[PDB]
């Protein structure tokens, strides 16, 4: 079946585990401690260096886009067509690249760089609420009328940088219903509000 | 057809050039000079703000590993199945990770920053030599018995990086044979070797 391997927190894990609650898919969480991890020989071993590490059956990955890509393509969450697949590659490249500036500043410099951030994140967000203005007015998903793999790493995005600049969506009508919409739905909702979420740290440094 | 738009440097879209020139595909180079992008227009319109930009026919993508996934797709150079194509994928993440570092050096601060990450270089390409060792002793591609796009994203971070520190692949046969047999490749080595990639500088700043 599933197996992630990552440390106690939603991190760059929560999208992934969104996707697979939603899909009514079953997976194992191994957990590993800061102490194991310290201690180097997982570490070690991982292709990279780093967490998540993946295992689908005796197939093993790493790198959290790579999982998310493998699973919108073997769960069909990756476009109806080739256009539609190069949309969704689109989008998540920006939500990559958005996630690549939210991590440094919760590891890097939260205090000095906060407000110059938030102050930043409209123009940042900007793009995602357009794509949802060209498509169907914003009341599917982010690209074509079913989801992909990239709407939740985009919900996600959005979800955390909500706890970072509450409000920070009301701006922007099509993400905040869009947000409320793909909230809403049965199995992801009920995962969302679960211990197994709602319980773990979003960051590992503690900040949000 | 194609075409793509960017600055007059190799930068990212050499690697989806060298994928292009390879499979023999005829594309359209819009260029856009720093006076033409700092007007503003161009750069308002694009999606997230930055180039490259690229058009397949009324297709419209950006993000340089958008483009690289959707030739991979529409050429055949994703793996030659699910699996191949989840092991093409964390490549080029891996990739695109080293990508960034070496972009924020060359960027962000080449002259008090550059020992540190020639110390930190054989770290960071053991991974692609390791893949190379797994996958029929690296005699052939970084994933599979067949070219993919991580392959030319990948020959393409190697051979900047001998630029930037000559000798960097001496510690690794598999990278250096690889290199060596990839560029041989008759329509790639006519590409590397015309003034059309020759010309071009490897960044924006001068610097490599």
């Amino acid at each position: 079946p599933y197996t992630v391997v990552y440390f106690p927190v939603r991190g760059r894990c929560a999208a992934l585990r969104m996707l697979l609650a939603d899909q009514g898919q079953s997976w194992k969480e191994e957990v590993v401690t800061v102490e194991t991890w310290q201690e180097g020989s997982l570490k070690a071993s991982c292709l990279f260096g780093q967490l998540p590490k993946f295992q689908d059956g005796d197939l093993t990955l790493y790198q959290s886009n790579t999982i998310l890509r493998h699973l919108g393509r073997t769960l069909g969450l990756y476009g109806k067509d080739q256009q539609e697949a190069a949309l969704v590659d689109m989008v998540n490249d920006g939500v990559e690249d958005l996630r690549c500036k939210y991590i440094s500043l919760i590891y890097t410099n939260y205090e000095a760089g906060k407000d110059d951030y938030v102050k930043a994140l409209p123009g940042q967000l900007k793009p995602f609420e357009t794509l949802l203005s060209q498509n169907q007015g914003g009341k599917t998903f982010i690209v074509g009328d079913q989801i992909s793999f990239a709407d939740y790493n985009l919900l996600d995005l959005l979800l955390i940088h909500e706890v970072l600049a509450p409000g920070c969506l009301d701006a922007f009508p099509l993400l905040s219903a869009y947000v409320g919409r793909l909230s809403a739905r049965p199995k992801l909702k009920a995962f969302l509000a679960s211990p197994e979420y709602v319980n773990l740290p979003i960051n590992g440094n503690g900040k949000q």
